[PDB]
């Protein structure tokens, strides 16, 4: 069974736990390239009453650094906000809880904005069919495949 965070049948507790960044995408590709601030490797999501504690690691010169961030629920169901290199809001348009999680984020910094989409897996990689489903969701948001970066060959420290 699949659900969206914005949907009536969403069960937020079910996204608690281990996750790995499999693919990232953006309509501002530099944000997720090598030294981009949004090239984040998710490790776990801790579900709380009104927030999600996101644990990531970033990479610089082949060196991993831990980074934790707290996302608060906003006034719209299924939407979360978090301060990180600007003001961010995100939703989970599709997840099956047991294999994948697809997030759609809007960042706003210095009066600008960009979209980020992420595909996270319970294991360090996902099937090619789920990766294709993610590409389809990115296309629905006007993000070209050339702006989608598979990081499955580089998500471990
Ligand atoms: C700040 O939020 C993020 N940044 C980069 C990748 N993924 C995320 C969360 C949406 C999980
Ligand atoms: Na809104
Ligand atoms: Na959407
Ligand atoms: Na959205």
């Amino acid at each position: 069974e699949e659900a969206s965070s914005t949907g009536r049948n969403f069960n937020v507790e079910k996204i608690n736990g281990e996750w790995h960044t499999i693919i990232l995408a953006s309509d501002k590709r530099e944000k997720i390239e090598d030294n981009g601030n949004f090239r984040l490797f998710l490790e776990q999501i801790h579900v709380l009453e009104k927030s999600l504690v996101l644990k990531f690691h970033t990479v610089r010169d082949e060196e991993c650094s831990e980074l934790s961030m707290v996302a608060d629920k906003t006034e719209k169901a299924g939407e979360y906000s978090v301060t990180y290199d600007g003001f961010n809001t995100f939703t989970i348009p599709k997840t099956d809880y047991d294999n994948f999680l697809m997030a759609h984020l809007i960042n706003e910094k210095d009066g600008e904005t960009f979209q980020l989409m992420g595909l996270y897996g319970r294991e360090p990689d996902l099937s090619s069919d789920i990766k294709e489903r993610f590409a389809q969701l990115c296309e629905e948001h006007g993000i070209l495949r050339e702006n989608i970066i598979d990081l499955s060959n580089a998500n471990r420290c």
